[PDB]
């Protein structure tokens, strides 16, 4: 597979798209509360994005019917906004992608709905830290499998499981580009990271068993086979002379 190598001019564009994607996530926070629907949140983020001269990449992407993904509780990823009210104690991932001047910024976060219990809180914390362990190996000369190994080792040694079938990806003027960034792997295996690569790191971590099911009904929604909670965070990153840069802050 072909890995695109980027110039400084491209980093500039990615910083702007990343920032706008981050700010959308900052913006929606105060709106997440009990008895709000994910449809309301979708419209909020949709209008935030378009009023900043940008396009929501998920809208009609391979038919996806909405502008953001909202994944509640045992939903693992790509949950579709709907009319169901959020409940006190729920956890939700909101995943945004903006296209700004032709360049994609892709990021997701976990949100608490009302007062959340200790177990959900611990799951979210380990997920965030596992993501960061993956990002922290990134530098020219490190190997792609180093990323998945850091994530997997951290999650599993904290007593959680790693979702295998859905991955990070290259990104830039394209939403999903080469290579796949697996969230599991053996250390020191796979292609060599080079200065100027852009990609996402987006691990999904389950409280129960690692096994997931894709909805045949809507074709998008992934849930845990065992109905245990799952959490995810995502950043878009770039490889620099000194390691990594996170664009989605
Ligand atoms: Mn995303
Ligand atoms: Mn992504
Ligand atoms: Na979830």
């Amino acid at each position: 597979s072909m890995i695109k190598i980027h110039t400084e001019k491209d980093f500039i564009k990615m910083r702007a798209a990343g920032k706008l994607a981050a700010e959308t996530l900052d913006f929606i926070t105060d709106h997440v509360k009990p008895n709000v629907t994910t449809n309301s949140l979708n419209d909020l983020c949709h209008n935030f994005i378009t009023s900043h001269n940008a396009i929501p990449a998920p809208l009609n992407y391979k038919g996806f019917p909405k502008s953001i993904c909202t994944s509640i509780n045992h939903v693992v990823c790509h949950g579709i906004p709907n009319d169901k009210p959020l409940k006190n104690g729920d956890i939700v991932n909101i995943d945004v992608t903006v296209i700004l001047d032709g360049w994609y910024g892709d990021t997701s976060r976990m949100y608490y709905v009302g007062d959340v219990a200790i177990k959900p809180k611990r799951l979210i914390q380990v997920t965030y830290d596992a993501m960061m362990k993956g990002i922290e190996v990134v530098r020219p000369g490190a190997k792609l499998g180093d990323i998945g190994y850091a994530i997997q080792s951290y999650a599993e040694k904290h007593n959680y499981s790693v979702v295998r079938d859905y991955t990070g990806h290259g990104i830039g003027r394209v939403f999903h580009d080469k290579p796949s960034i697996l969230n599991y792997g053996r250390n020191g295996t796979g292609l060599t990271l080079k200065e100027g690569m852009f990609f996402t790191v987006e691990p999904m971590i389950n409280a129960g068993n690692y096994d997931t099911i894709l909805s045949k009904l809507d074709g998008w929604t992934v849930t845990t086979r065992d109905k245990s909670l799952s959490a995810q965070f995502e950043h878009t990153i770039g490889v620099t002379k000194d390691g990594f840069e996170i664009f989605t802050l």
